[PDB]
């Protein structure tokens, strides 16, 4: 088999179906509306500029919502939103989104086509480290080589009253169960780390950083995954397994097995007929 990250083709397409078959964005949006305002309430205090660093910003749809909340707390204040993203493709999409979005006059965007790691190296050379008021790393620590070094470095970039938000799947999610029970069944992955909020809180504890973690239930409708002849299902199987052509490249044993307990209370829930895989998310807020 081959990590999904490989075939850029389906990698991007399996994710598309994921969002259309999950509550991932609704969950995040819920967090931005109910919890974020309170979290960023003082990051702009005494500042004539608010610096926001988006690590791993994809097309920026969540980025803009966060910006929305920031502007709401600090009307009139210029916002400098820098985005660190290696994909020239995501950057292009992010830009087009920004161009079609109204009420962004007060915001200056900057895109850095590189990984958080490269960004780190480049900054460490500079005469001095620049501070940020808000840094967010949404669903991307999975693709980082050195997580503790990333957490420690970006936390060191936090200014006075600054905050750092991290989002990854929760340790109580179905992903955690899925990775513990079938982890061995798959080959080593130099392109992806299968970590959850449990791994993060452990690293944060040892790092001695102050943080708070909130969990919000989220679901992934994996119904189509149980219909042999279904294009969408097969795509969901790739995402769910972080594997290129899973059904086609995976031992019938692993396949038949997974498709069995993927319907167990252990991994999913059955409501309205649908099979809802546990996609519970964790929102981690770190203080300067
Ligand atoms: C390695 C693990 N899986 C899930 C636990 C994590 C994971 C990755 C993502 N991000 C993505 C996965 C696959 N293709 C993608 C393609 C694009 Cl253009 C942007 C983000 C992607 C989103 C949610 C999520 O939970
Ligand atoms: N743990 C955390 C719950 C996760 C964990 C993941 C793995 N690796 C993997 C799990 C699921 N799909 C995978 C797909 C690929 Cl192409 C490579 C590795 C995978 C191995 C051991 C392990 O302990």
């Amino acid at each position: 088999m081959r990590s999904l990250f490989s075939d850029h083709g389906k990698y991007v397409e399996s994710f598309r179906r994921f969002l259309n078959h999950s509550t991932e964005h609704q969950c995040m949006q819920e967090f931005m509306d109910k919890k974020l305002p309170g979290i960023i309430g003082r990051i702009g205090d005494t500042k004539s500029e608010i610096k926001i660093l988006s690590i791993g910003g994809g097309a920026g749809e969540i980025d803009l919502q966060i910006l929305s909340k920031v502007q709401a707390q600090y009307p009139g204040v210029c916002i400098n939103n820098e985005v660190v993203e290696p994909s020239a493709e995501q950057i292009a999409k992010y830009k087009e989104l920004v161009a079609k979005t109204s009420n962004l006059e007060n915001v200056k965007f900057a895109w850095h086509k590189e990984t958080s790691s490269e960004y780190q190296s480049r900054m460490l050379e500079k005469k001095e480290l620049q501070k940020w008021d808000f840094i967010h790393m949404i669903q991307m620590l999975y693709y980082v080589k050195d997580i503790p070094a990333t957490l420690k470095f970006f936390h060191s970039l936090l200014g006075t009253n600054a905050k750092m938000l991290i989002i990854v799947v929760s340790g109580s999610s179905g992903w955690d169960k899925l990775w513990k029970k079938y982890g061995s069944r798959f080959p080593q992955d130099d392109l992806c780390q299968y970590i959850t909020s449990d791994d993060l809180t452990q690293m944060l504890d040892n790092l001695g950083l102050k943080y708070e973690c909130y969990d919000l239930l989220s679901t992934m409708d994996i119904s189509d995954c149980f219909i042999d002849g279904n294009e969408n299902g097969d795509l969901l199987w790739d995402f769910l397994t972080e594997t290129x052509n899973f059904n086609a490249t995976a031992p019938p044993d692993l396949r038949a097995e997974l498709g069995k307990d993927l319907q167990e209370p252990e991994f999913s829930a059955k409501k309205e007929g649908k099979v809802l895989f546990n996609n519970t998310l964790s929102f981690i807020v770190i203080e300067a």
